[PDB]
């Protein structure tokens, strides 16, 4: 019953061309690699691609260091990888070059906070991926528009409706429990889930995915069961992410410390926001496949979306 949105013939051709660019720029391509004493014949597809990954200083102050992210994907043998920093494209020129040097397909995106008239003034998460060079231009506009108009201590914010003019060549991951649909599912606001989802089915046909995430954070699994039930009733696709904030598990303690500094709280303040889990590291293809064994379609979509995202 769960929809896998397949890359079409045209998107497949653009993906094959995009991997040619990887190979012709950097001299290798992990997607087309044959292991020693394997054979071209028995080469295999990736099973999962990380489509939501932040560098260490994504939302806070400091440089966009994307090389350790490429280096880890390379340690892991992942053939493709997205960078989706918060409302910014800082690390992109370096990520693109390093992905190349590593034989990895670079996927371009960004994470936003979004406001929409249906949820009044509250802010929700959306991940935006660029599927083609028009989309990459539309991504840059959206980022610019979010800064152009001004921002408070809440930060740069996109209006949901800007997505109407700027929709072309964009693929959306819904924000999970933090998105407009997820918060309304968790609230049991069916009328509103219905409204939101009609927005994306109108303007983003096959380009909107309910994001599922298993990082042991509150309401994650209740949102997941509800999102799956919705997906099945509406024919909407689901996609697995790990919402990566740091490279290894052992990185959590310093990530917790940095965010605490930025927000202003000691680590022993029972009031300190605890929005992160040590499970938000760059999990292996195999760990992700195990963690979502019960929902193979959420994995398949990552791969299809990775083939559909071809920014040169």
């Amino acid at each position: 019953k769960l929809r896998v949105v397949f890359a079409t013939d045209e998107e497949i051709a653009a993906h094959e061309a995009r991997l040619d660019l990887v190979q012709k720029k950097g001299g290798s391509c992990l997607w087309r690699a044959t292991r020693e004493s394997g054979s071209i014949g028995s080469m295999s597809e990736p099973r999962f691609v990380h489509l939501r990954v932040h560098s260490d200083y994504s939302m806070i102050d400091g440089p966009a260091k994307t090389a350790p992210l490429v280096k880890k994907a390379a340690a892991l043998g992942m053939p493709a990888l997205a960078i989706t920093d918060f409302t910014n494209l800082c690390g992109l020129v370096k990520f693109y070059g390093a992905g190349h040097g590593a034989g990895i397909k670079p996927i371009v995106g960004a994470d936003f906070n979004v406001q929409c008239d249906l949820l009044g003034d509250e802010l929700t998460h959306l991940t935006v991926l660029a599927a083609n060079n028009t989309g990459y231009q539309n991504l840059t506009l959206l980022i610019s528009k979010a800064y152009q108009r001004g921002y408070g201590a809440a930060g740069p914010i996109i209006d949901r409706d800007w997505l109407i003019e700027l929709n072309e060549g964009l693929i959306l991951l819904s924000g999970g429990r933090m998105g407009d649909v997820g918060r309304s599912l968790l609230r049991g606001n069916s009328a509103l889930v219905d409204e939101c989802v009609a927005f994306y089915e109108e303007h983003f046909p096959d380009r909107y995915f309910l994001e599922l995430i298993r990082t042991g954070r509150p309401d994650e699994e209740s949102y997941l069961h509800a999102a799956v039930e919705l997906a099945e009733a509406r024919g909407l696709p689901v996609v697995a992410t790990n919402d990566v904030r740091f490279i290894d598990s052992s990185d959590f303690d310093a990530h917790e410390i940095r965010v605490a500094i930025h927000d202003g709280f000691t680590l022993d303040d029972p009031k300190r926001p605890r929005n992160y889990s040590p499970q938000q590291y760059m999990r292996s293809e195999e760990e992700m496949c195990e963690l979502f064994a019960d929902i193979p379609e959420a994995l398949a979509n990552t791969v299809e979306i990775a083939k559909r995202c071809n920014v040169t």
